[PDB]
């Protein structure tokens, strides 16, 4: 193609990265090249990268919650001028023609594309952010509004918009809402931003009082309930609007779906591998919903995005240069990070 | 209370029905008091009669989808004008305080009374239509429209609102949509004639090819799908805008959620006593939705008798007299019915 790039991969299920020399493409018409600022690091990073979903493609370059500058612009492209500070999310590519392309709802496409450890529409292997460079589809990239930092805007484009989608198309964008964030992962800690900047009364509820600090001083919800104390969790039995279900190993679904109101919905964002169960009655008593959502579209990540910025949302980052990614995922896997990592890309890895 | 009826009741798990006198109450300020023309058979008084839910109690008298005349109203209705045919449904009171109550979803409050087999709010055990008469709050009564036929509207009241109480909910009023209907019961039928009527393409789904001339031939239904036809199910993999889903007993909802398209709603109405199954990120593949419903309200017990008026339903109902109840359930339980069973309590029963 038009260029080399080095960034640092993994090749092999023990997920260790050093640097990786590559080949970017050529941007194409309705291509966008930018320069790599910066790159957050969550958990799906730490899966490809050691393999886990048993479906890893090696040599794997990692980072899906890309921020960096428009350096080149395809030959179509009028959306970014050369100079914009731009971000790039989950997916590089969707087939702009089945009915979800159309919605603009192309998250849901059959044949997106994923950022890294796919394949992209020339035949070449999809790389992540770990990079100084990328070239993406213009569809793929989101102007980073004015006052937003760089890598404040970088746990937003992935945790952000998995919260903000459902959050939008439930209606649940409404104040005075009721809701319960089950699970204070990455998504859940967004869910309790994201739903209080909504004007909503944050329950977050949990099964030991060790993200009491996290849920209540640092991220300031509405006490904290813990799943097994039938006290409260009875006092709460039909009072909340929606749960953001983020659990990503097997549980009850009938306690959760017990806090939920008439016309109450679960939406589920952890990947359970094994079948959940629901007493079909109860969903008939209240005309609740269990429902599940896969990340943002574009015109959603716009959205939220601009959204943060005028309600001020602000996630406690910490960043590394790259040659600390490998103890950051280590701390990242024992989750000894103060909430996120963000890799500070323009803290280089010059090898030709 | 305010003089006797003679009606049917059964007195014993056998659900055997003979005749059984009782008092009714005096038409209090706020109720209807109304004599009873016809009376509709359907599978709940199949169940409760013969107890089969555990929790029958005797002496019983079935019948939950009324029609007859107001004879004399209360002190303060003045919805009914003395003379109206009107009609009764599954629900006789609710606490009218609730939140669903001030939402006009009563049929969703906590503390809503049964037609018959509950107890009122005057301490009285609630007995059903297969009396010549009852007395009923005005909220829980409903003029049947005027080109409308008595023993028309009486499957309607149960198995009518139970398929629009969705189909409006849901938003799936709209023409054009794709549906299927997993289940041909009472309801299924329904959902057949109302899906069709709102400008549906309907698609019914069994497990045999019995119910092919009822869902071709006798309900309109576009094609018949066996489910177990896996050539035809991989060719509906993702057209689907919703699923009625009607199987009372436990069945696999993974093939069914196939079916449907982005943001697809599986609506369960028959209550399956052992937990369902659904693989956690198919849901999250399509935003799809696993919910349910609880008959309908009566402002949608308005809007459904009216739209079936307007778009001409009609079921194919076999009239039968009051002594003929006991043969009727015996085949109304081996489905010897050509469809729906009406009982004309203007064929009495006297006995003082
Ligand atoms: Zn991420
Ligand atoms: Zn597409
Ligand atoms: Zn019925
Ligand atoms: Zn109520």
């Amino acid at each position: 193609a038009e260029r080399k790039t080095t960034g640092w991969a993994a090749r092999d299920p023990s997920g260790i990265l050093s640097p990786y020399t590559y080949t970017l493409r050529e941007t194409g018409p309705e291509d966008v090249n930018i320069r790599i600022i910066c790159c957050g690091i969550c958990h799906t990073d730490l899966h490809q990268t050691k393999n886990d979903l048993g479906m890893s493609n090696y040599p794997m370059v990692p980072g899906h919650e890309v921020v960096g500058e428009v350096v080149e612009v395809g030959s179509d492209v009028s959306k970014f001028t050369v100079g914009d500070i731009v971000g790039v999310g989950c997916l590089v590519g969707c087939c702009g023609g089945c009915s979800p392309c159309e919605r603009d709802l192309e998250q849901y496409c059959p044949k997106k594309i994923w950022s890294y450890n796919d394949v992209y529409i020339n035949g070449q292997p999809t790389q992540g952010g770990f990079a100084k460079a990328t070239v993406v589809h213009q569809k793929f990239v989101v102007k980073i509004p004015e006052g937003m930092a760089v890598e404040q805007a970088a746990p937003l484009l992935c945790a952000g918009v998995t919260v903000y989608s459902p959050l939008s198309h439930f209606g649940l964008k409404q104040p005075g809402l009721r809701g319960g964030i089950l699970g204070l992962g990455g998504v859940g800690h967004m869910g309790v931003k994201i739903a209080k900047a909504m004007g909503h009364h944050v329950t977050v509820i949990s099964s030991s009082n060790k993200k009491r600090e996290e849920a209540l001083q640092d991220l300031g919800a509405d006490d904290y309930v813990i799943g097994s104390d039938q006290a409260k969790m009875s006092e709460l039995a039909d009072s909340l609007d929606y749960v953001i279900d983020t659990v990503p190993v097997h549980h009850a679904l009938e306690p959760y779906l017990s806090l939920l109101k008439l016309d109450g919905k679960l939406i589920l964002m952890g990947v359970i591998n094994n079948p959940l169960q629901f007493l079909t009655p109860l969903l008939m008593l209240g005309r609740k919903v269990i429902t599940g959502s896969f990340i943002g579209s574009m015109k959603e990540t716009e959205e939220m995005l601009e959204f943060c910025k005028e309600k001020g949302l602000s996630s406690i980052i910490e960043v590394v240069k790259m040659d600390y990614v490998n103890t950051a995922f280590e701390r990242l896997e024992k989750n000894d990070v103060r909430y996120r990592f963000v890799v500070d890309v323009e803290g280089s890895n010059l090898d030709a």
